[PDB]
């Protein structure tokens, strides 16, 4: 009767809020048209598919998504890196990476994606960044699960691509090689090579044809680009917006407590400010709520025995509207 | 005049909220006493110090903090692992680990801590978990920064310690060994050993005397223990508390939009419910706000050229009170 509609009304409220959320995120005053193009082309479907199932691991405005495939194997130059059975090389032309992203500042997230298909043994791999000529800098670690069905893998390589877009040669790239562990005893050193158990190399990742390694990019488009953990505080913002008000709390002066031996006081902060769609969560009631929270360790005695305990979420480091 | 006091009143409000926050987090109806014990003993000061500067990287109720030093080197057994110049071994007695934590379920966070002092060259290290007898299972990776002043290091080892407390032998431990990289070409294999550049072993980490490797533990005490990313939804909670109401939004039926080619609709969810101190943020205005948020990739045409973009924070996966 009443309550039923009373909730259908609230749902209908956010539908008009999301209608404003999507348009404001796109910097669009009006909904556009369908476009000139039956079914969509497979170049954007593969790009949309690549984005639908994000693996592993947040600006408000929308981000343009583009992918750039690496230069084909047995094409251009593989002369330097021949006969490395346990290492897969990937190289990208910076001219076509700059074609996707006009300026390094626009890039917000870049992730290299590969296609693994092995199902029997796990593979421990490593990722390296090329420096100068044939000098390699370690990036990240990754273990591979024995999945019968192929699953995509991603590597967060944003900071590297931003340096590539800004300067350096036109040919930059990565190197996915096997992880080894070595423990030495009594003048004898054992090397346990892990990952790339099959010498074919083509058994671990897909390197020929379509579905080859590419570099997925997420950047702000240039039309949007115009205008547009770090602590936030109310004095530095110079605005009435939601911020962090610092409040030192003494246990002796404020709470009147004497039982906490350490610390004598701590910087408990709180949020404050009104949240006003052109002016992020698009909820039915935006609030000034904290985002970042640190714990607070304290010391006190319980009878004869002291206790050192940590209280979670006692200090506010950053607020936000939602 | 007015506004000044009007803000001092709000600050005084949260002081009584934090007064309830700290006591409710400790399950204390009243503030306790100072205790039987001038300056505090150095055993809890080192334990309080260990907690004050947490490095690297959230239950509501307080967590008991205890540390357990590893068995002394050149003491008990080091016979098996002698002459491993690039590997530091650490072993803990499970009887005294069970002395700190009575049941594996109580343990919420465990972190092994070491003391590094090198300043010249960076050290790339690895961490391993002992399996059976002299079988090692990789845990995590870590690079070490050349700091002139010593800095503490931590390793999240919670899942391992919980398995140790539940079953297994009484002597379990870890192994911190150097990371090596190996790239093979033309029947020649190069091994670049990184970390532990000095053969002294005692140059990288502190292994004798006090400030030796210990295992920091954070668990719920047994007196508190009685009673007390996974998606949350309003139908499953069976309560009026703040939860997630699912709402499928069709672009054709609800928004009337036809320009988004893919997807045809998405599961935009919203938060709802009243937040009621015995009944987490302890702010001046608790709100039902979302915690987990996923992006939403969409596809649409701009004139002749299509665009595939991702909109951040469009789907709500979990709400919370703050
Ligand atoms: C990208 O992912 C989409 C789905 O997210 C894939 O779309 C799929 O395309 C196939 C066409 O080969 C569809 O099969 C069709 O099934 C219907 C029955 O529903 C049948 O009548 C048709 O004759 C055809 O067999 C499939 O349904 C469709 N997936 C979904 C969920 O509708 C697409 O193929 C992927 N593209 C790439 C390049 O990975
Ligand atoms: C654990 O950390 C605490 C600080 O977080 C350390 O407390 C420090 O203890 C020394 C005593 O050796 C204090 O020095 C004192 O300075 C005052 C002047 O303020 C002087 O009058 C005294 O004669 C003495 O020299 C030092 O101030 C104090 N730190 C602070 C911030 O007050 C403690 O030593 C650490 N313990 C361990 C085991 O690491």
């Amino acid at each position: 009767t009443s309550k039923t509609i009373d909730m259908e009304l609230v749902k209908r409220k956010r539908i008009e809020a999301i209608r404003g959320q999507i348009l404001s995120k796109l910097r669009l005053a009006s909904p556009p048209s369908q476009g000139e193009v039956g079914p969509l082309p497979e170049a954007v479907l593969a790009l949309y598919n690549s984005t639908r199932d994000r693996v592993a691991g947040a600006d408000y405005y929308a981000k343009e998504v583009t992918r750039v495939l690496m230069v084909e194997t047995h094409n251009e130059i593989y002369d330097k890196f021949k006969q490395s059975t346990h290492s897969i090389y990937m190289f990208f032309q910076t001219s076509e990476l700059r074609e996707a992203v006009p300026e390094p500042v626009l890039l917000s997230r870049a992730e290299l994606r590969l296609l693994r298909l092995k199902l029997k043994v796990e593979q421990h791999v490593e990722l390296y960044q090329k420096y100068s000529q044939n000098s390699w800098r370690y990036l990240s670690n990754r273990l591979l699960a024995p999945s019968d069905s192929p699953e995509w893998l991603s590597f967060d390589v944003t900071g590297v691509v931003r340096q590539w877009l800004s300067r350096g040669g036109e040919i930059e790239g990565f190197r996915l090689s096997a992880h080894c562990s070595c423990d030495s005893r009594d003048n004898t050193l054992q090397v346990d090579i892990n990952g790339f158990t099959t010498g074919r190399r083509g058994d671990l990742a897909t390197i020929h044809g379509m579905n080859r390694p590419f570099l997925l990019l997420m950047a702000t488009p240039l039309e949007r680009a115009q205008h547009l953990l770090d602590t936030n505080y109310c004095f530095s913002s110079t605005e009435k917006n939601c911020c962090v008000r610092q409040l030192y709390i003494d246990f002796r002066k404020d709470l009147g407590w004497k039982w906490i031996h350490e610390p004598k006081g701590y910087h408990a902060n709180f949020c404050l400010g009104p949240c006003p769609l052109a002016l992020p969560g698009a909820s039915a009631a935006p609030c000034c709520v904290p985002q970042a929270l640190e714990p607070l360790p304290i010391v006190y005695y319980v009878g004869r025995k002291p206790k050192v305990e940590q209280l979670s979420n006692m200090i506010v480091r950053s607020c936000k509207c939602s």
